[PDB]
């Protein structure tokens, strides 16, 4: 009941740390639209959990992002907290691998997306005194090897959501991130299969962390659900959710 | 529920913070032990509250806390959790106003306190997968006015807290704090009943978050719950409290 | 003769920022290209300095980029350190006035121009053990007010930064950002005559630092010269030159 | 010439970073005072460089520093600029087999002592508009295994130093820190050669740097003195000279 009478909208909600935040909403009590651009995990998220739904939605696509907000609004009647979660990780790209036009499209979904939905939200988490939660990643903060566009992506989530909460704060909307290290979700498990050795790659991810293993999404979720229903003064925090893998360390010629 | 058939100790737990932390953590299903150096908010709030009880214990006498440990164990059967909340904030002092003796006798509550306690309580911590939370202060990361003793013991405070969050991460005890800014606390009355204009010292203590607001206790107790109860993949963190007070801002030569 | 024998290209090296960059490089015995998309100051800045050489290059056209790069190797036969100075900050925008197009512009110039001609130099650069200083910002760090897009782009400059430092390590080649707080610039002075107020205005930006005043051009041209000429075991930094501003602040419902 | 003219106190001066300032700062054109408590190292480098001389001096022991600061001024009639190096690393430690007096001796040197020296130099650098470097650690800010004491004082410095950077700026002396990682010094040596496998220790520490080499002495020198003598604009920073260390990355259950 932490989280009852509520309305949550999460993109990319159809599996992954998406799936495991619609969940953790669903457990506090809230209403919860899973936004997707697969129909396949989602509507199948949908059958499984009374209290949510979901909407087919692009979230690099406008007018789809006008519909989630419209349609949420007219089943639902409120709007109290978004997850911006949608987004994408590239395979490992060398810098001179990489093309503008490529870093263009990654920033398209996971900086653009995240500002087109937040923005039409706005209104109606004004008059809710609703909430923003973004997921950024904690090599935003630290960088990442073979990624520049991915990292320079995320280096934008965090920033923008701290310019968000100081412009938000005198409406009463509070607007925070969630920066995860390594969690095991479908996207970790794809990107794994094209190294030559993904065994290898895996194990060596689990030891990135102090804690030994890789996150779950149920802990994204409660972090998120954290942020949403009992953080009342926290705004613009980067929350990190990532078993310590920026702690510590792992002939001067 | 959440926290239900767990044992915490809370330091400093008869007022201001740390009863927030009492009570969040009483409302979590918990069995708290009250740890104070006075007798009289304590006191009382063993008698409000079933399942807390009040032992008094002053942290820098390694004695009291020797027997605090013991005495949890005695009546309890087990430790699951211990928040270092004890600690001073001095009237605001001028650099060249503060003495080495004075910062000594800071340190010994601020910090040493902190890891007298730490160091009795994780061989029983270690036994329930507990975890420790120090509060710590944003003060430490940002810096504070008048405080140069202050703000080095909570410098001290934040960073012992990634060191041990290291060094017990493989036996499964986490370690995290909490930088609050600006909460509302008998010392914030106390401290600013001593200036010369104290209702100006508080409008401009309200004024510096982004949220116009000090914080609560039970906002603090909020975020110890979460990461005692819900954040597993949370080590080393330093989780903000602080309403955005270190946001944004507030001829060349 | 710090950085004598060297080649140095400062993009948007005209005026302000980019200008005292140039003169402290031409001052550490550098030859420097000074790259702007307007003529005016950049040429006067040829003819004032020995050293010192203009060429017209948009920084968001990649075939003009191509020309600098492959100009100042036939010119110069060797490139040291690249600037990455230009950009812009637009005037104060609510978020609800902002536009996804605009945001895309934005990103462009602030980012996506840096991150063009850092790939087009870096093959120099690691032949010359060279350098990459990105001209960053303080408010992608902390936040801004009423710059949304703005910030975002400054969060992905400093997340870049730390990227591609980690890539090019390997090479040799160090990656470092400066971000500079309040600095007095024609920008600053641009912005600062649309207000309704400017002087009053431009008194609160000098006083939004400790030290009371705004930075000069000379002493982030300085920090460069440290960067590329002294800070041979430094990569992946962020080197704030703020003033203090994101230090300190400035009754709980 | 840089610092033509300038007279700078070195504490731990007699070897190591300590001795690096030292070099770098005679080479600016500074006259240097070395402070060290054993004489073999730093007085010899008295007589190997003019314009240094060596004053001992045992940073924890309050009169030994009123005699150093009275000694500089009766000898060079000013002083601008005091680099507390002094400090130390005990072998490493588990937490349990740490001890409260161990972590107070250990506080009063590379905290306390700080302290006291900064604050007898203070009048001194307010008439000549001075400034304070103090040598932290990276590991103050992100941690280290096996040294929670160590840890703690660095955490302590970092803060301090904006705290007094906030109090000093009104009378125009700024206040910064150097937080170097790995660095080659005889500390260094002493430690590894405790080591089981000193020459897979050493290795180890090589590898932790993304530029895969440990910093030198003349290195942090660097780093002094652009902070003495060209970051006009720097308050409240901390300056890492670290290699990249703290940057990049080194089944959920
Ligand atoms: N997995 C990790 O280790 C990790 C770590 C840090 C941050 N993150 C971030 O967490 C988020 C989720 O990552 P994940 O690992 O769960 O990924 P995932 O690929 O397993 O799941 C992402 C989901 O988002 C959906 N999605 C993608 N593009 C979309 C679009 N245009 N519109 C709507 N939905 C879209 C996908 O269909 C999918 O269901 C991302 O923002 C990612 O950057 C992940
Ligand atoms: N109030 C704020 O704005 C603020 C902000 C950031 C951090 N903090 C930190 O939060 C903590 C609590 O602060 P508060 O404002 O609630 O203070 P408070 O003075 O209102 O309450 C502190 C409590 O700790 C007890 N205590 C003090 N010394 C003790 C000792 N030696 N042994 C045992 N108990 C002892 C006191 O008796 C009191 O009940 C402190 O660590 C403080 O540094 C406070
Ligand atoms: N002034 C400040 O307070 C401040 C603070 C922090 C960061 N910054 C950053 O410092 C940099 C310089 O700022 P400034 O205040 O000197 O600005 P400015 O507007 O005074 O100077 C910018 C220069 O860049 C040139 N430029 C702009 N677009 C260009 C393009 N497409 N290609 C090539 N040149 C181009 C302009 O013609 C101009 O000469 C920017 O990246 C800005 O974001 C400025
Ligand atoms: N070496 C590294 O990797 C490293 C990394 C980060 C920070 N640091 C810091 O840099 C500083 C210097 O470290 P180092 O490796 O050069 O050490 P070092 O042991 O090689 O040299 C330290 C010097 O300080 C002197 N000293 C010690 N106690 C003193 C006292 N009470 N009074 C006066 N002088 C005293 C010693 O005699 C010695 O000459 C320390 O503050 C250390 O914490 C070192
Ligand atoms: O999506 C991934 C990820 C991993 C960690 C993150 F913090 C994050 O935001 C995303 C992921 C999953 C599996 C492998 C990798 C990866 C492996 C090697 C790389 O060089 C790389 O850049 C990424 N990243
Ligand atoms: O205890 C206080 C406090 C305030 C903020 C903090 F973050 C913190 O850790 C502690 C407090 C309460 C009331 C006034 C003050 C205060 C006012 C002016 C000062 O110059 C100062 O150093 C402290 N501090
Ligand atoms: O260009 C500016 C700037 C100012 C500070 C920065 F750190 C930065 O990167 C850029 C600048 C200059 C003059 C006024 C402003 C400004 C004033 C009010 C605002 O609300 C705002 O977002 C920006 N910014
Ligand atoms: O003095 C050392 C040091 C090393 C790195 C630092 F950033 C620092 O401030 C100090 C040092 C030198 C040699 C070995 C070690 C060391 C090795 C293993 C450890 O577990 C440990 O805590 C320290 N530290
Ligand atoms: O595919 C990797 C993991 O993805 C997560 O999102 C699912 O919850 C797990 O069942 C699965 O093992
Ligand atoms: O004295 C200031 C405040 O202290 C808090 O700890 C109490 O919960 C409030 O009732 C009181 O107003
Ligand atoms: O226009 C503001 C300032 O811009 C700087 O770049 C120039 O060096 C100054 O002469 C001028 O006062
Ligand atoms: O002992 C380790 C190193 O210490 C440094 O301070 C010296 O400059 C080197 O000559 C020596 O190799
Ligand atoms: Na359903
Ligand atoms: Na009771
Ligand atoms: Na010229
Ligand atoms: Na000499």
């Amino acid at each position: 009941t932490r989280y009852a009478g509520k309305v949550v909208v999460v993109t990319g909600g159809g599996r992954g740390i998406g799936a495991g935040i619609v969940r953790a909403f669903v457990n506090s009590g809230a209403r919860v639209v899973i936004c997707d651009k697969d129909e396949s995990g989602g509507r199948a998220l949908e059958q499984e959990l009374p209290g949510a739904v979901f909407i087919l939605c692009d979230v690099t696509q406008e007018d789809d992002v006008k519909t989630l907000v419209s349609e949420t609004i007219r089943r639902f009647g409120r709007l109290d907290c978004v997850v911006n979660n949608a987004g994408h990780h590239p395979p490992p790209q060398r810098p001179e691998e990489t093309s503008a036009q490529g870093f263009r499209q990654l920033l398209e979904l996971n900086l653009l997306g995240t500002y087109t939905l937040t923005k039409l939200a706005l209104p109606y988490l004004r008059k809710s005194q609703g909430n923003v939660i973004n997921i950024s990643s904690l090599v935003g903060a630290i960088g990442q090897a073979q990624a520049v566009p991915y990292v320079a992506t995320k280096g934008a989530v965090t920033a923008m959501t701290k310019a968000l909460a100081l412009d938000e704060s005198p409406y009463g909307v509070r607007v925070n991130c969630i920066s995860p290290g390594n969690i095991w979700t479908p996207l970790w498990e794809e990107l794994a299969a094209l190294m030559p050795d993904p065994r290898a790659s895996i194990r060596e991810g689990m030891l990135a962390q102090p804690l030994g293993r890789m996150g779950q999404p149920a802990e994204v979720g409660a972090a998120a659900v954290f942020l949403a229903s009992e953080a009342n003064f926290c705004t613009g925090i980067e929350l990190l959710v990532t078993g310590g893998a920026e702690l510590g360390a792992g002939p001067d010629i």
